[PDB]
């Protein structure tokens, strides 16, 4: 086992992600990141999870033990930590959370001083520290010990900063929010009220036990019920830690991350704000999003699946907008990580500046009929080389022109191979899948 | 091993690691939690910088057993003990190393009854502290402990200790030295609220400055303050307010022996000093004992340490005990040494008798005594040694009659304690520094 997965260390709080481990991540983490600074400084925030406090105590203790200064942020979104760590001139910032996962889980994610994820080489150096039998690092003593303090102003500094990315205010709109009972439970209702909108809220009553429970971006249907009943203009579903956004138009339909990105780029190009007129998405987003995006002279920059990819691509390209189907969207001009509340602001601003309803804005692309089945392989590298699968693809590839896409490929996350088809008809694309899936199943299942 | 005789002490982050502290939090928590439902532990600290790191680890540890935790912030140790009896928690923890310099911190526990844990409880935490892997329960999800703040706890403590006095303190001018420690905000409110004139020093903890040039083991700057601002009394507390040492109006130090007497005599005068005995360690000076005898007060003497005094008081139902150091116990009110409490009681006599401190202290006479503490690296080796052991021999059979000696390891600090009392300060000091230079030279 390595410890840092695709986005920090996750695991069940007190059973895999133990206080013991959390401390060590703090100490090795602090030491790695603190190393080459006189006056080292780390900020730390979290979502509303029960285990939040147990892990924050360990992480603070571990940080302090290296000599670093800690600033406690309280409950804040993960983008908030990102923003603040760059803006405060901290060396690193830590966010305790497992995002949309259920309460038992937690996680620890670091941003370094430029507001980005740690370099591989730094993460690596941490992991090797977690590997040694004995801790033989510095033990600063007496008056060389780390100092801690509260920086609860942070959240609102953050708030003021995103708030002012808006044109005029939101008056005349009714906006419903679902804050997943997580990090945005108090921030997002504040922010939208400050912006003069009428609000109805749900999932804004965290108690420690209830984060993401039948609420939030991955269960937006209850919000969609609220939107219809409260007769609202838009619903906004953030996840546990406020990096994803999923919307609901005024008719009750879910408007996903593709639709959101599409609305943003359309309006950004029209306003001359979309750098080099391109949008970055993983290869995993819908074909209709691609064709829509081109119908408006907007060039598409597609990456491997992961958001590290979308992000690295934005950085190198000098791009400006990118993200995934899931509502993780990056407005790199402002925040250095995806931000649900930030992207929700930009969304509501477009409804406002164009005086058009969400169903309309969203309906200016048309998503293709999709179908995705993950099948449980038994080592991908062989199936990736498996002649019968490789040709079952070739056969459906030959069938469509088109006028269709097939996408089959695993990861390292869950071990499984992900067959996915898109065609103008549901029937066809169900049919290519059921096919490609029979072959995989019989050959590797 | 880990458990000294008064918590677990060490220099923060070198011997008292946050790792160790986490364990003490979890294992202790567990041992103290097992036999209750909805379990609850409170936790307070002095002003040492390392207090926060250690709190972080302790709270982690406690939360991980499922216990609920209430954070007190900076508060004196007797306060931790008062509240853990009062708020009906199963334990109170205090993070402090008393009068020690900054590097040092310590962790002391209090039980449901506000007393220090049974040797049986202490032994079992110890016995878990040794175990190979921990197979203690790890509650997950919604069984995890919640934390919250109880930062009014201090005021509740102050309310209590307040009413233990006969009348207000008006027309008295009181100087305080709070050792830049746990009493910093507590003490000044407390006395001010009893309508007294207040001057302060050592009330600006920056986290680095506890006991440093201030507080009860360094009362002189205070002594000057009292004289400078024409005070009626000076009161120096220690880092965590378990000690008091005072200054009379003329600027003379009034130590623990002198306080115990001033209180002892008055308690006796007012028929409220149990069995007319005072418990002390065998460290108090002749003049102390001799002024307790004149006055028909029975002196009861233990071996050295707070543990031994409390036990004695506990067993014989006595209600006033303490040490020369100013660690004084008024059992009727509070379940541990309490500096500020002693203060109130003392200031109380002054006010009730209409007497100034010099004449209260002056009732008893200090005989010549010196205790010098050598800063050493192995108590063990130290005492059983060739260049030290013998000197002691030669001196002893010289005072006869007619003087005395007590040389011994500490139990909680890295020092040896050398003490003599004799018929003159001159011989007394000579007896000691003779040994000292030697310890100083032999054992680092």
């Amino acid at each position: 086992g390595k410890y840092f997965g695709t986005d920090g260390v996750r695991g069940v709080a007190n059973k895999e992600l133990t206080p013991e481990l959390a401390f060590k991540i703090g100490r090795f983490g602090g030491y790695v990141l603190t190393k080459d600074t006189d006056r080292p400084k780390v900020i730390i925030g979290r979502d509303t999870r029960i285990s939040g406090h147990m892990l924050e105590g360990a992480l603070v203790a571990g940080l302090l033990s290296t000599g670093a200064e800690v600033m406690r942020l309280g409950v804040i979104s993960t983008p908030g930590v990102a923003y603040l760590t760059k803006a405060l001139d901290a060396q690193a910032g830590v966010m305790i959370s497992a995002s949309h996962n259920p309460v038992q889980d937690n996680g620890i994610k670091f941003f370094g001083s430029d507001g980005f994820k740690l370099t591989d080489e730094q993460e690596a150096e941490i992991e090797a520290l977690l590997d040694k039998e004995v801790d033989e690092l510095p033990r600063p003593t007496g008056t060389n010990l780390g100092q801690v303090s509260d920086y609860f102003e942070g959240g609102q500094k953050y708030l003021q900063y995103i708030k002012q990315t808006v044109e005029e205010d939101f008056s005349g709109l009714h906006i419903a929010l679902d804050c997943a009972h997580g990090a945005t439970s108090s921030l997002a209702p504040y922010l939208f009220a400050d912006l003069e909108a009428d609000i109805s809220t749900m999932g804004t009553s965290p108690n420690g036990m209830n984060i993401n429970d039948g609420v939030g971006s991955t269960h937006p249907e209850v919000l969609a019920e609220l939107v219809k009943e409260k007769g609202a203009d838009i619903g906004l579903a953030f996840d546990g830690d406020g990096d994803r956004l999923i919307a609901v138009d005024e008719k009750g339909n879910i408007v996903d991350g593709d639709q959101i990105m599409f609305i943003c780029a359309k309006y950004m190009k029209e306003t001359g704000q979309l750098k080099h007129n391109t949008v970055v998405s993983t290869v995993m987003s819908n074909l209709g999003f691609y064709k829509a995006l081109e119908a408006n002279g907007i060039t598409s920059d597609k990456t491997a699946v992961g958001d590290r990819y979308v992000m690295e691509e934005m950085k190198r390209g000098g791009y400006n907008l990118g993200g995934e189907q899931s509502g993780h969207i990056i407005l790199l001009d402002y925040i250095t990580t995806g931000d649900g509340m930030l992207s929700a602001l930009q969304l509501v601003n477009i409804m406002k500046m164009t005086k058009k309803p969400l169903s309309e804005l969203a309906g200016e692309m048309t998503k293709f009929p999709q179908l995705l089945v993950n099948v449980r392989v038994t080592d991908k590298k062989l199936a990736l080389e498996n002649e019968k699968i490789k040709e079952i693809i070739r056969v459906v590839e030959e069938e469509m022109n088109g006028d269709g896409r097939i996408l089959v490929r695993p990861s390292g996350t869950e071990p499984l191979i992900r067959v996915m088809a898109e065609a103008p008809t549901q029937e066809v694309c169900d049919a290519y899948v059921h096919r490609i899936v029979e072959v995989v199943k019989a050959e590797v299942g």
